[PDB]
């Protein structure tokens, strides 16, 4: 049940080509799914266009309860979409829950929150007209996903598109392609109306971009790199398209003087090991104050130490492998080039011994400056990447000093500190003394990491238009 | 006193090249600017930038007081701003009024909004951390301006940029600068710090594409064509930027069997000659029912034969010419077109005998259809298109049968006809019976009518980037 097929129009149809999947921990084959060409690129669109007329117009409460009803799906078939994420990139058991629940936690959120939308009133000044402003379904929503979270990035969309009466078309990485096809596969299980969801993977210079440079899409939305997103941005410029980008970040972690050392290393290790620190908002530059740098190493270097790494669903395993070779090899020349540099490896900066699969150890670095390709680059990998300052004031200008705009960590327990820092902090999120982010609160970036909101209400925004409907009172 | 220069870092600086304004219905050179090139595009942006760090730190209160400051001023030179607009364009005296004082109500409107914004808090449902949703200045605005109302398009980009705390380059159209170039003479008059606002004229190829090009803008903003859009976002792919533009229209009027025929004749004449019928939010095809068509085409060319055209500020001019050659002859290859394929003239359809200037008269033309390219394409002229119809589900596919989505007009005194129609119609806007545009309201369009919204509280949302706080509270 893991050679899978597209799922487009309603139907499961199988394709021209292969592609399989091979997981980056045994490095063997672990599934195959029907690729999509231009072709079906082109039938996924249509389709979706064709069905918008009727989706658009189905009551929200009724497709709130096509919602729950994927939710119900979802929910049955927990132990099939966790192991496709385990076995497509081989990520730790414990942690696909976490794309799991995503799923099932973004379809409640806005199957509630649909039949909960009203319309306001504006006032007319001049006691002339009346003013009714409502919201209704823009039109083909068409979505690209980043790997490192299959589920939850296809939750980030998916929940939303189907709530607001949006047609959708998911192109999954093609390298974690197997979670979503199934997901696909439960759609045309319960019956959901054709073209309302399609999910297809295949080749970027010809399907992805012919689903951007197609003048079927009003929304084009991007979970992935700054380099990608505005490609995207230029391909979709065939038509007027709205555009919904969460990209790469640079977060700086500030850990002060007044700190509490072990709840800083306790978050920032946490979720710089956990996904393999193949996550975007984890912290990239770690900035830690003098008084407190031999003390706070110690701290992380003992949790570095005690993260189980490997690949096995029986065991209690927290760290897995990186995506692939490019991604390996990527972080591996970034530690490197800063050892060249001046920075002092204290732990990792290598594979485990004579082990198969793509392996990065814990690493910790220290000595790293603002003229590193570490410092200036997204790591997106295991690294605790340690700089050390002294003065609030240059540290804060050296946070800054970059065109990220994710998150960003203030460790500090004084409350002028940590008041100056969430001020002038120029990121899109600030986590105080710990991390936090659910379905509910609002994650995006500014700057050059991207315009647009994943979870919250206002991830509705891109999917929903306004109308202002205005009638003469006196005539 | 015509004469202007460039308002570039705080400063009135010349050029080495420069524009003459010729008035279009005089024909005769009125004022002339100094127009910008690369080097002065560069000038803006780069002052605009350093600007950001102290203007978007300064409080709101005192940002909106400099706005009332430069609305003072703008109050106390409402004759010359008013001239100039008379001058470049020549509009109607009467008709100036609508554009200098949508700057006073915008500089007002929205300094007293920025001053209302507060932080909103968001529920953990945890209770594991506090969350504080605010708002903060994106970055660098730029914004390109159509001639059809140079002050009122300033004015929806100006209030808003400036009480977001965000420094504005504003290029206004070469056609009608003069106005614009005015109000960067009061910025420098009343000491506007330096880099907040600036405003330079130059060619589209490099002047329009450098800002455009340029990295250093967070928001491009257009008021323009479709086009222009398109070629505008594909420009700005240099990095990642906020795109609000309120581009083309085609707007459907349909006046129904049971409608208020003086009410919809004096509605649509008013609008469809007004600025000589450029307005993105007038009629361009209005559909009129067969049972009514004799008695609304008799009330039409009695008020279109009632339009005073000409170009004297001493006297009650109600309508001016077009803007230049080029649009003089586009509307008048879209009339002799529609003839050619059974379009009847009633009024108009040509200029005026012996005048001077580019004026086109009111025109009234029946017999239009769906095949002819007068119905398909925006005409932005004094030119009523009266297409019959017999069935209302009929008309409002032919109504929906566009790729804009600006404004719409609905005629009727059946309640159940007209929530049929504002309902389906696939329209920014929804008149019923009448119009109404204000600073309070918002104006916007779908589809490929471009992407934001001019006008109200949502105008604020381009120019403000939100930023969530997250705090645990064990620690
Ligand atoms: N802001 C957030 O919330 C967030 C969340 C997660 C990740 N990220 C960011 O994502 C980045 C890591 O992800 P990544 O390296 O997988 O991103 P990427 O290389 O930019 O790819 C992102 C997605 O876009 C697809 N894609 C690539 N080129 C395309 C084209 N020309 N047309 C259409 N689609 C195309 C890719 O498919 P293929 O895989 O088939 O090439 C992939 O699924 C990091 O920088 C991280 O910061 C951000
Ligand atoms: N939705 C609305 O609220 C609204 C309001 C007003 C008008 N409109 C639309 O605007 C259209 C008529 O205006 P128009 O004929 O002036 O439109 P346009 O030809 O697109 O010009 C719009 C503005 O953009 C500037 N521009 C042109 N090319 C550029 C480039 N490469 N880079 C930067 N700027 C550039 C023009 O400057 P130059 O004049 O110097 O070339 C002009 O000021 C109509 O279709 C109407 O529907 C819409």
């Amino acid at each position: 049940s893991l050679s899978k097929q597209l799922y487009i129009g309603g139907k499961l149809i199988t394709s021209d080509a292969t592609t399989e999947i091979i997981n980056p921990a045994t490095l063997e084959i672990v599934g195959e799914i029907s690729a999509a060409g231009i072709n079906e690129a082109n039938m996924a669109l249509e389709s979706a266009q064709e069905a918008f007329s009727s989706w658009s117009t189905t009551p929200a409460i009724e497709r709130a309860q096509w919602m729950l009803k994927l939710r119900d799906a979802v929910i049955a078939n927990e132990q099939h979409l966790r192991e496709c994420v385990h076995l497509e990139m081989a990520k730790p058991w414990q942690s696909t829950a976490d794309d799991f629940q995503m799923l099932v936690d973004s379809l409640n959120f806005y199957a509630d929150a649909i039949v909960n939308i009203a319309d306001e009133e504006i006032k007319d000044n001049e006691g002339t007209h009346s003013h009714v402003l409502s919201r209704e379904p823009v039109g083909v929503a068409a979505a690209f996903l980043a790997w490192n979270f299959p589920l939850l990035n296809l939750a980030y969309k998916l929940g939303p598109a189907m709530a607001a009466g949006c047609p959708l078309v998911v192109k999954p990485s093609s390298k974690t392609p197997l979670s979503a096809y199934a997901v696909g596969e439960l759609c045309e299980q319960i019956g959901l109306p054709a073209g309302v969801v399609n999910i297809l993977s295949g080749m970027d210079s010809t399907v992805g971009d012919a689903i951007s440079a197609s003048t079927i899409p009003s929304v084009l939305t991007l979970i992935g790199s700054t380099n990608v997103g505005k490609h995207v941005i230029a391909t979709g410029a065939t038509s007027i398209k709205r555009y919904s980008m969460e990209l790469g970040g640079n977060a700086p972690a500030i850990v002060c003087s007044d700190a509490n050392l072990d709840n800083a290393a306790d978050v920032i290790c946490g979720v710089k090991f956990a996904n393999a620190g193949q996550i975007c908002v984890t912290p990239n530059r770690v900035f830690v104050h003098e008084s407190v740098a031999d003390e706070f190493i110690e701290k992380v270097l003992t949790r570095a130490k005690a993260v189980k790494v490997g690949f096995d669903k029986n065991e209690a395993i927290d760290m897995g492998p990186v995506m692939d070779a490019n991604s390996w090899q990527r972080i591996d020349e970034l530690v490197k080039d800063a050892q060249q540099n001046g920075a002092q490896l204290q732990l990792g900066g290598k594979k485990p011994t004579g082990v198969n699969g793509y392996f990065y150890e814990p690493t910790v670095l220290t000595n790293v400056d603002s003229s590193m390709k570490i410092y200036k680059d997204e790591i997106f990998g295991p690294v605790i990447s340690i700089i050390i300052f002294s003065d609030n004031e240059q540290v804060l200008s050296d946070a800054n000093d970059t065109d990220a705009g994710l998150s960003s960590f203030i460790f500090s327990s004084n409350e002028d500190t940590i008041s100056y820092f969430a001020k002038h902090l120029r990121f899109g999120e600030v986590q105080v003394n710990g991390i936090k982010y659910s379905i509910n609160l609002p994650h995006f970036g500014i700057k050059q990491s991207g315009v647009g909101v994943d979870c919250s209400l206002l991830a509705l925004d891109d999917y929903l238009a306004y109308k202002r409907v205005s009638r003469a009172l006196k005539v």
